[PDB]
């Protein structure tokens, strides 16, 4: 569903950008918007939290990685498809795929390629979506994930 995939992007994109710069956007986004500002919102409430409870494992899973170009960036889909595809799926493993994500884009900005964030957040957009289209309209999207942690 490419609603769901641009509504995604739009989310993650956002959180990824402003976890690197440590500024947030101004409020207004693009369609749905309302529920998109409010995902966002427990992103960061719940996002913050998984960083914190996972720092060694995030940490451990960076150096794993090995990240120095944008090459190394585009290779991440192959781990990223492989740790996420195999098991459960709830909205714990879909915040901690974003969270990581998060993680990942501090290092880019660290080690000067800040340009990565975009695609490293259309890579796991894609990956999502891509893998969890139908669970993701069963959950009512964005709105349930919302109210899961509210
Ligand atoms: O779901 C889980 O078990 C799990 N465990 C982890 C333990 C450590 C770090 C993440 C995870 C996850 C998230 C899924 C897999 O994420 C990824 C893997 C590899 C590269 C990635 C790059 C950008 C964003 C997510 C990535």
């Amino acid at each position: 569903s490419m609603d769901l995939y641009r509504q995604s992007l739009e989310i993650i994109s956002r959180y990824l950008r402003e976890q690197a710069t440590g500024a947030k956007d101004t409020k207004p986004m693009g369609r749905s918007g309302a529920t998109s500002r409010k995902a966002l919102e427990t992103l960061r409430r719940v996002g913050d939290g998984v960083q914190r409870n996972h720092e060694t494992a995030f940490q451990g899973m960076l150096r794993k990685l090995d990240i120095k170009n944008e090459d190394d960036v585009k290779s991440l889909s192959r781990v990223m498809i492989h740790v996420f595809s195999d098991g459960v799926t709830n909205w714990g493993r879909i915040v901690t795929l974003i969270s990581f994500g998060a993680f990942v884009a501090k290092h880019l900005k660290t080690i000067n390629q800040e340009s990565c964030i975009e695609p490293l957040a259309e890579s796991i957009t894609d990956v999502l979506v891509r893998t969890k289209r139908d669970w993701l309209v069963k959950q009512r999207g964005w709105d349930g994930f919302v109210e899961f942690f509210h």
